[PDB]
């Protein structure tokens, strides 16, 4: 289904993005 | 347009599910 797979797509790119954020908090600011 | 939506949903969701991980892993570690 291409909903579900839509969905789990954002659900990593939701959860890499989270720690990416964190990341550049720790090393830019 | 829905697959759209259902990425962006679950965007928002991983955002969640990244403070869970840490959360079980610091109760499991
Ligand atoms: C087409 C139907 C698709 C259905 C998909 C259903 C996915 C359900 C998602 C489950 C993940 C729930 C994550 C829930 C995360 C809640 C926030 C949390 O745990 O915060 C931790 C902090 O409080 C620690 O101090």
């Amino acid at each position: 289904p291409e909903l579900t797979v839509a969905l789990i797509l954002g659900i990593f790119l939701g959860t890499f993005i989270a720690f990416w954020v964190v990341y550049l908090l720790r090393r830019l600011c």
